């Protein structure tokens, strides 16, 4: 009695006749259709790994269109008569690529390459719609598409070469969908059942419904409705149905804008700012004008500027007519509107403006919560005819309250009023009153939310008054890039499923510290294809695991932190493992919790004692300074934000305890470990395989073993095939992510610059076990000097014990932390000797031969090679005065320029890690199969090993492969870090091959002018075996913190880093214009592999320093589980310029063909781009705060919009312009 | 598996046990060299001890062995 | 040390209760 869904997927049609409304687009692709190059990546709209194009006919406007749309969010049942084309549609490896994939892979546009078929699906996208687009055009493409490898500038590179109808039923299991396709059907069906949820693009019923819970039994998509899709052109404005694409609206208001004359476009172009910087291309052409509308979110953006221009809304139901103009009323309460449940939004009439009007909007430039606290406007006057006497002025905001509001009582009083200082005075003064935020107002920032509210005034009060008056050493692709851009690189969930295979979904701790007092599965039982929930007593071996075994598999008698792992569901499909999941619940007893750094050290909870580096006489250095300074720093933590979340496919044998795993790790070894100890069965049992991660930047060191140990104990316990690819909600809320550091400093200085003394005491956020937390504070410490010389020193460190996931390794492994302390007091240095900072800090630097704080001596020391270098191709001095003159002529918009250097030891600090095997085979065909014990994330590890091998051989790289890293090739092998893999596999992959040199010599010497093959066949023949291992240990480590001596590095690697910014001091948001960077990586293996390397590292930094902000409840629950609350650098996020230059003739004695570490070393240069905003803060606090320029004014890292606007102290931050007295002229 | 051990002659001629106890038994010595430095140092430990002792003084404890 | 023993074949007791995986009894892909 359901009707069949048809569609197309590249070219083919499919019907589909029991379809479920709650399947989404990607779901069927993977798991129905077997096509795996569309990638989950986040299910919320944000990353755009899910991007296909869409082709419908718009029977209205009477034409094929072509759009890129988000499969994570596209309901199957809205995709009737629709053509979706994936990666796979436009080309592959087994045809022919398509340029735009070629072109990706060539460019070095893709590492891990989990991001690369969508980015390579929304170019294509593009192209299908303008042949030949500009650059512009091309950088917009990519809005919703998130890549966290590369940095973003090779794909645009190389992209840059491309410049110039009956009504329908479907019955799902829980969910009825009514396709309408007439208005008197819609408003018949709403009659019938009020009650029913209206679907048009599903951008927030699809949150809703995975994310929040909600079920809505009864759904009617009326998208097909020609009035609700009708553009219409009147005397008073320009209407649209209520169903149109927010890209539909962008590009008629565009085409206003362009055509009709400015003063009647004011209300347009208030629209079109919102939509700029708004999602991306996936969102825009699939969200509906009235879903925003009657979302009736508190940060919508668009309802506040209809709201402040009485653009009239249409409303209906059977029988029923009326047009409201939208105003205060509108919006009663927390996400409801003035409509009754029989009414329907049926067109949105938006304003011309007229005469003597003006317009504005704004947005803050950053999110931090689900759906409040993000302060945007819409900003409306009209004056009498020719006149500045105000006869109407509405000022309406969203994010400063439960729902879209308008400041009536502000600008009633300003009626009859002239547009001037005292006006300004006064709505000010009001607006600070009528919009206040207690203290404790959800959403917290209140300083700076009333602060924009201001400002955003004042932008707007000066807009109106304007407007009246041998192939090593060669840059190589990345072996795999090919089959990454076409969609054919397998991922671990990319492997298909066995016919039997099951899938879990974990159960997770909502409480920071709690006793569990029981758990009830009874309605979980009951969610159709429930296998079984598991927990704690179902664990045959162990439940005690973690690095240093103080974790549990599952959760015992108490929970540590929220997401603290409980248990799990297995179920038939993945979908009813999460539903029976939600629904499992857990009686908890609440327990007193410890969350922040400052909560740790008031209640003494640490792991272990003062971890501590000291050198020389402290009181003594401190009494020989001229100058003393102390003071306290934080840096935020980071989310690894890997593109491919956590995954394990487990494969139980049934013989002897035997399993197989398939697993997203950088560590093999304990993987196979934790699992046989869960398990109770010798190691030898367990075989692990990792083919490729997408991404793991550290996350994947150890904590994918929380994922791995529950699939395999639910392999076990079933005797099924089980997986599980953890959603990124789940990820970032259970995986850890880098560590937050405190520090509390004191510096003695001379008159001169130079330090004498230094003490720092650390205090790392470690979470609710030990994992790295300890040796991440030993590097820490080892990195407290950058690249100064500190006669006198101590360094202490501190591990806090909290109810928070435990952090864990990060790219850096507590280096950036420590290094950015360094700068931070070095910066306070420079400004209270009142000295330009590149003195100081080079007269500060290490000599060639110097000892470091723990006595390791700095030989082929380029710090001051790649500073002189950085100094001249940046051009540092001419820009410095164009930096200076630019800030004596901008009031309101100031420029800084930083230049910073790096030291980064390289080595694991723990010498016992420092070892790795190769296994390698040539075949009796001659060619050569090489395993060795790294894994691919990304970083073209394998892309190296073979550019070594193919060297050491002397064979051409076409007879060598990689093909995987496993346990029974390479055992015991290290976890894939520290930066040294190429180092260390690169040794022991050339060793397994002299040894296979040495053994073919007999071969060569009887017959030199036989080939490879020849050789190979001739030693086969003569029983010569052609199999060995290769094996390398790092010599001369071992670091004593008790004596402070002996080598805790194998070598350092350099780099030096320049970066210029320009802030809006108004609102502070920030864009980067100019990056250079000098790195000393020795004698590349690769440069195309370390420039990326470069890139990629430095964007991470940038992120982690300007952008990346974690956010928690005052009760430890993490806020920020997704792109739309945690934002990592996007496209336009880079400089606009961004230079990398691999500094030349400096081989590295130390490692395999004179290269260097490359992977960790360049994280920290993002940091420049954090100096440069505080250069810039400290040329407008000059401007509006005081005339004291040695003012040390402390800044945390992020420097989000938040704290860069509220240390721009003005008459706004003060309130000073309100009348009252205050801080600044 | 091919990815163990490459070149391999099929398992025929009665020989298997022959040949592949020889080749066992070679990979078997060689480790055995590996280990003796530890349990020279520590005699009465036991074979956990001793391969535990040698990984931590990263000692390969992987081996081919031919015939 | 075993050498010499009469030491059952290591894989019988599974062999008998039809655990022995075969090249058939590899379950199948989806
Ligand atoms: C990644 C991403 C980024 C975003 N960024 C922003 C942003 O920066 N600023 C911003 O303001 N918004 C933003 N949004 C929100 C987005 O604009 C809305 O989700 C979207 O416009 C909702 O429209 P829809 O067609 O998808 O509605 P649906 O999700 O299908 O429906 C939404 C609600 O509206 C109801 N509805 C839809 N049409 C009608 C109708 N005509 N009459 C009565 N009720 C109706 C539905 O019943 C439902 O309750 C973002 C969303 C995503 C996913
Ligand atoms: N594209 C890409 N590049 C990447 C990674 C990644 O996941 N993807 N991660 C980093 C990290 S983080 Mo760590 O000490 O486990 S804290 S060391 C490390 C490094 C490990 O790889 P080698 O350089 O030894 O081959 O790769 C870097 N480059
Ligand atoms: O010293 C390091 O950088 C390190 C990195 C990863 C794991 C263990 C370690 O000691
Ligand atoms: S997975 Fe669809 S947007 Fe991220
Ligand atoms: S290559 Fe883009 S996310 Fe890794
Ligand atoms: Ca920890």
């Amino acid at each position: 009695t359901a009707d069949e869904l048809v569609f197309f997927v590249n070219g083919k049609k499919v019907v589909e006749k029991n379809a479920d409304p709650e399947t989404t687009l990607l779901a069927y692709l993977r798991r129905k259709l077997g096509l795996r190059g569309t990638k989950l990546g986040c299910g919320e709209g944000g990353c755009g790994a899910c991007t296909v194009m869409l082709s419908k006919y718009d029977r209205l406007q009477d034409k094929i269109i072509h759009f890129s749309a988000n499969a994570c969010l596209a309901p199957i049942c809205t995709l009737h008569h629709v053509a979706v084309t994936t990666v796979e549609g436009i080309g592959s490896t087994k045809t022919r690529l398509h340029p735009v994939q070629e072109r990706i892979a060539k460019s070095h546009g893709s590492q891990c390459g989990f991001c690369t078929p969508g980015i390579v699906m929304s170019m294509y996208t593009l192209l299908r719609n303008q042949p030949e687009p500009t650059v512009e055009e091309i950088e917009d493409a990519f809005q919703g598409n998130l890549c966290r490898c590369t940095g973003y500038r090779p794909i645009l590179q190389g992209f840059r070469t491309f410049a110039k109808p009956k009504q329908l039923r479907f019955e799902g299991e829980r969910v009825t969908w009514i396709q309408a396709s007439t208005l008197k059907e819609l408003l018949d069906l709403k009659a019938q059942h009020p009650e029913a949820k209206l679907v048009v693009g599903n951008t927030e019923i699809g949150i809703e419904m995975k994310f929040k819970n909600q079920l809505f039994p009864m759904i009617i998509c009326p998208a097909w409705i020609p009035e609700l899709n009708a553009v219409e052109h009147g005397p008073e404005g320009i209407s649209f149905g209520a169903a149109c694409a927010l890209s539909s609206v962008e590009k008629t208001l565009l085409e206003a804008v362009a055509k009709l004359p400015t003063q009647k476009t004011e209300v347009f172009r208030g629209v079109l700012e919102q939509l700029r910087w708004f999602a991306g291309k996936q969102v825009k052409s699939v969200a509906s004008l009235g879903g925003n509308i009657i979302t009736a979110s508190p940060i919508s953006d668009l309802n506040p500027v209809f709201m402040a221009s009485g653009t009239k809304l249409t409303i209906v139901s059977r029988g029923t007519r009326r047009t409201v103009p939208m105003d205060h009323t509108f919006f009663p309460s927390y996400r409801k509107t003035l409509l009754g449940p029989e009414e329907i939004l049926l067109s949105i009439e938006i304003p011309y403006s007229r005469e003597d009007e003006f317009f504005s909007a704004f947005k803050q430039a950053s999110r931090r919560e689900d759906d409040i606290a993000k302060v945007t406007c819409g900003m409306r006057v009209l004056f009498q005819p020719g006149s500045m006497q105000v006869k109407e002025l509405a000022l309406c905001y969203g994010g400063m309250a439960d729902r879209t509001i308008s400041a009536l009582k502000t600008t009633q009083k300003q009626l009859s009023k002239f547009w001037n200082e005292k006006l300004l005075q006064d709505v000010c003064a009001g607006l600070a009153e009528e919009l206040s935020l207690s203290p404790d107002a959800p959403g917290g920032m209140i300083e700076f939310r009333r602060t924009l509210t201001l400002s955003f005034f004042f932008k707007f009060y000066l807009t109106v008054l304007k407007k009246l008056g041998d192939t090593v050493g060669r840059p190589l692709p990345h072996l795999a890039a090919a089959m990454q851009a076409s969609g054919e690189a397998v991922y671990c969930d990319d492997i298909p499923r066995y016919e039997n295979e099951l899938f879990l979904r974990l159960v997770t701790s909502t409480r920071a510290h709690a006793k569990i007092k029981s758990i009830d599965v009874s309605e979980a039982q009951k969610v159709p294809g429930f296998v079984c929930f598991l927990s704690a007593d179902d664990i045959p071996g162990s439940n005690e695991t973690g690095l240093f075994n103080d974790e549990t598999v599952f959760a015992k008698d108490t929970v540590t932190c929220v997401g603290h792992i409980i248990g799990a569901v297995v179920a038939d499909t993945p979908e009813h493992a999460e539903r029976a999941a939600h629904v499992v619940k857990v009686t908890y007893e609440d327990l007193p919790a410890i969350i922040t750094i400052e909560d740790a050290i008031k209640n003494n909870s640490f792991y272990g004692s003062e971890l501590k580096i000291e050198k020389g006489d402290l009181k003594k250095g401190f009494s020989e300074a001229d100058n003393v300074v102390s003071g306290e720093l934080y840096i935020g933590g980071q989310d690894h934000f890997y593109l491919e979340t956590h995954c394990t496919i487990a494969i139980p044998k049934g013989e002897e305890g035997e399993m197989e795993l398939f697993v997203s790790t950088q560590n093999a070894m304990k993987t196979q470990s934790f699992v046989a100890k869960m398990l109770g069965v010798p190691v030898n049992r367990i075989l692990v395989r990792v083919k490729r991660m997408g991404g793991g930047f550290g996350g994947k060191e150890t904590r994918s073993t929380l994922v791995s140990v529950a699939v395999a104990l639910a392999a076990y316990k079933t005797g099924h095939p089980v997986r599980c690819m953890l959603d990124r909600n789940e990820d970032m809320l259970i995986t850890g992510g880098r560590h937050p550091f405190l520090a509390r400093y004191k510096v003695g200085f001379m008159k001169t610059g130079t330090i004498v003394a230094l003490e720092v005491d650390h205090y790392s956020n470690a979470g609710n076990s030990r994992d790295l937390s300890h040796s991440i504070m030993e590097r820490a410490l080892f990195h407290m000097d950058n690249c100064y010389k500190i006669p006198n020193i101590r360094g202490t460190g501190r591990l806090c014990k909290t109810n928070l996931s435990s952090n864990t390794a990060f790219r850096g492994f507590g280096g950036p932390q420590a290094l950015f302390i360094a700068e931070n007091w070095m910066s306070e240095v420079a400004v209270t000797c009142g000295l330009p900072a590149e003195e100081v800090r080079w007269k500060n630097m290490y000599k060639e031969g110097d000892l470091t704080h723990f006595n390791q001596r700095l030989e082929g020391f380029s710090v001051p090679r790649c500073w002189d270098e950085c100094l001249k191709s940046s051009q540092y001095y001419a820009r410095k005065s164009e930096v200076d003159k630019f800030n004596k002529e901008n009031c309101w918009k100031k420029r800084g320029l930083c230049i910073i250097p790096t030291k980064f030891g390289i080595s694991f600090t723990v010498p016992f890690l420092n070892q790795a095997g190769a296994l390698i085979h040539v075949y009796t065909d001659g060619s050569v199969l090489v395993s060795h014990g790294g894994t691919e994330m990304g970083q073209g590890l394998h892309t190296k090993m073979v550019q070594v091998a193919s060297k050491a051989l002397k064979i051409p790289i076409s007879k060598i492969y990689i093909s995987e890293t496993s346990t029974n090739t390479v055992p015991n092998s290290s976890p894939t870090a520290a930066s040294v893999s190429t180092d260390i596999y690169g040794q022991a992959v050339y060793e397994a091959c002299q040894t296979i040199l040495k053994r073919l010599e007999p071969f060569k010497k009887k017959n030199p002018d036989g080939s490879w093959e020849d050789w190979v066949m001739a030693a086969y023949q003569d029983r010569v075996s052609l199999s060995t291992t290769g094996f390398y240990r790092t010599p001369n480590l071992g670091y004593s913190f008790e004596t402070n001596s002996g080598n805790a590095f194998h070598y350092f690697t350099y780099g030096v880093a320049c970066s210029e910014v320009e802030i809006d001091c108004l609102t502070g948001d920030h864009k980067n214009l100019r990056t250079d960077i000098v790195m000393d990586v020795g004698s590349s293996l690769n440069p195309a592999i370390d420039i990326g390397q470069v890139e990629g590292a430095f964007v991470q930094g940038l992120g982690l320093f300007t952008l990346e902000e974690l956010h928690y409840s005052p009760e430890g629950s993490l806020h920020t589980r997704g792109p739309s609350t945690y934002k990592i650098p996007a496209f336009g996020s880079i400089p606009t310029e961004f230079r990398v230059s691999l500094l030349r003739d400096c081989p590295n004695k130390k490692a395999i063909y004179a290269s260097k570490a490359v992977g960790e070393p360049p994280l920290f240069l993002g940091a420049s781009v954090f100096f440069a905003i505080k250069d810039a803060i400290r040329a407008a606090r000059a401007q509006h705060t005081n005339n004291n320029t040695k003012e040390l004014f402390r800044l945390d890292s992020p420097a989000t919009p938040e704290k860069i606007r509220n240390a721009c102290v003005d008459k706004f931050t003060t309130l000073c312009v309100t009348g009252a007295p205050g801080n600044c002229k």
